[PDB]
């Protein structure tokens, strides 16, 4: 019945998306909400189990059954879901920001599933509210995670976010972390080239390790911001190797494997908003 893709020609991609913001975003709307139930068929059986439970920090943010990532040995469940990309099927790990009590299951699934990069698009605290825990090293000292010890080599704070390098051995590898710094406790960031300057720079990253895992995204919930990054990262690799760009069928694509992903209009608004910008400084 719905459309799964609505590539849209480069050129035309400006006026395309004046005509979804005409009449207070009468098509606009029409078209988001046409994403509505994309991937809603699913269950989260394995997540809702009792035992699982102090494992999600959302009891109503769970992964589905079917793309859910496994932790091996005996307690298998994390909060975390498979998401394809342009390239590859499993191009991206979606998850949680990690609790006191699953931040070794988190740095678990960092080992075994070869991940190179990390990518956080939340705040710890926000407005005194827990969001996430601080679960690397607060300094250069080692520390234990479950099985795994970890050194954070470096951190290099820059106005908009932060990179850390971190070397990590389990049963040794360096990751990179990258924390966005300037995502509004609620709604969408306050510029479109924050955010695209951002993937860019993670897209150049993860460009340069073409031997690793899939790249874990996460916020708070795992949920619209993450949806948001992955997105644009898509889209942005789409105008620099091809004439179209299709938002709609990255966010449909996103939406089959984990739910949320990309969780507000104003979210699917400032997509096109990035990608305008894009298009127009290249007409510079
Ligand atoms: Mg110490
Ligand atoms: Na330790
Ligand atoms: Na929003």
């Amino acid at each position: 019945n719905r459309k799964t893709s609505c590539p849209i020609k480069i050129n035309q991609f400006e006026g395309h998306f004046m005509k979804l913001q005409a009449d207070s975003n009468y098509l606009l709307s029409k078209e988001y909400e046409e994403l509505k139930d994309v991937g809603r068929n699913q269950s989260c059986d394995i997540a809702l189990l009792p035992e699982n439970r102090g494992k999600n920090r959302y009891n109503n943010i769970l992964p589905y059954d079917a793309t859910r990532v496994k932790l091996s040995g005996g307690s298998d469940y994390i909060n975390a879901s498979y998401i394809p990309g342009n390239n590859f099927r499993r191009e991206y790990i979606v998850t949680q920001g990690p609790l006191p009590g699953t931040k070794d299951d988190f740095w678990k699934m960092v080992w075994e599933q070869n991940v190179h990069n990390i990518v956080m698009v939340t705040q710890c605290v926000e407005k005194g509210r827990v969001k996430c825990d601080h679960y690397w090293p607060a300094d250069q000292d080692s520390l234990y995670y479950g099985d795994l010890i970890l050194q954070m080599l470096s951190e290099s704070v820059l106005p908009e976010w932060t990179i850390r390098e971190f070397k990590i051995c389990g049963e040794h590898r360096l990751i990179r972390h990258f924390h966005y710094t300037v995502w509004p406790d609620h709604g969408v960031p306050e510029t479109t080239q924050s955010l695209i300057q951002f993937v860019r720079t993670v897209r150049d990253y993860i460009n340069r390790s073409p031997g690793a895992g899939p790249t874990v995204v996460h916020c708070s919930a795992g949920v619209g911001r993450t949806g948001t990054f992955i997105a644009l990262d898509r889209i942005l690799q789409q105008l620099d190797s091809k004439d179209s760009v299709d938002i709609y069928g990255a966010v449909h694509d996103l939406r089959l494997h984990r739910v949320h992903m990309v969780q507000t209009e104003c979210q699917y608004v400032y997509l096109h908003q990035c990608v305008r910008d894009v298009l127009r400084a290249r007409k510079l």
